[PDB]
């Protein structure tokens, strides 16, 4: 027999994993040939794309969690390193640092608040769905640097709130032990997501 906390913890743990297994991953993707990485425009809103699409009410295993965190920790190299090599290797501890409070806190907040956010669902989700926009039409019609600083802005905001809104609902909705996994799974791609938007702001901010 299960409390809330221990399913809640179980996530935490999850999630503190999947982020170990995608910074494994982080260091074997700096030996990728250049022929194998993937545009930055398009790993970008690929990440967002998925943080949407991993959004669904269907249960994953951790066999899958973890593959996706090691995977995807490998393609996201060449975004890590176009950031540091316009800004220098700091900036990515810098951005990783503010993530790391960020989702922390907004976290602990969420999931120890009184009210319940669920009515955040349709404003957030029209959210990410405006920034897979913005993020395939720059593909083909590349933003400047005041655009795209100011779309990491926004990012970052949507994402910070999603951290919020996920321990909060992990907390007031029915969590069984089999959603374990792709609970873990959203707070994965919460942080990845903010941690690209806030390197973005970051990197251009500094050249």
């Amino acid at each position: 027999h299960e409390s809330k906390q221990s399913i809640m913890q179980r996530i935490l743990t999850v999630f503190v994993f999947t982020l170990l297994i995608a910074t494994v991953g982080l260091f074997i993707g700096q030996f990728v040939p250049v022929a194998l990485m993937l545009p930055l425009s398009i790993l970008e809103v690929a990440m967002i794309i998925l943080a949407f699409w991993m959004r669904r009410r269907k249960a994953v295993g951790y066999a899958f969690v973890y593959t996706f965190a090691f995977v995807s920790g490998i393609t996201l190299f060449p975004i890590v390193s176009h950031y540091a090599s316009i800004a220098g290797a700091y900036v990515v501890l810098e951005a990783f640092g503010s993530t790391f409070v960020i989702f922390a806190v907004l976290g602990t907040i969420g999931a120890k608040m009184k009210k319940d956010l669920s009515f955040l669902w349709s404003f957030l989700l029209v959210a990410v769905l405006a920034l897979a926009v913005v993020g395939i039409f720059n593909i083909f019609s590349p933003l400047n640097s005041a655009a795209m600083m100011a779309y990491s802005v926004i990012g970052t905001i949507v994402f910070s709130l999603y951290i919020l809104y996920d321990l909060n609902q992990i907390k007031h909705r029915h969590i069984t032990e089999d959603l374990i996994p792709v609970m873990a799974l959203s707070l994965y791609l919460d942080f990845i997501n903010l941690f690209i938007n806030l390197l973005r702001f970051f990197g251009i901010l500094s050249s």
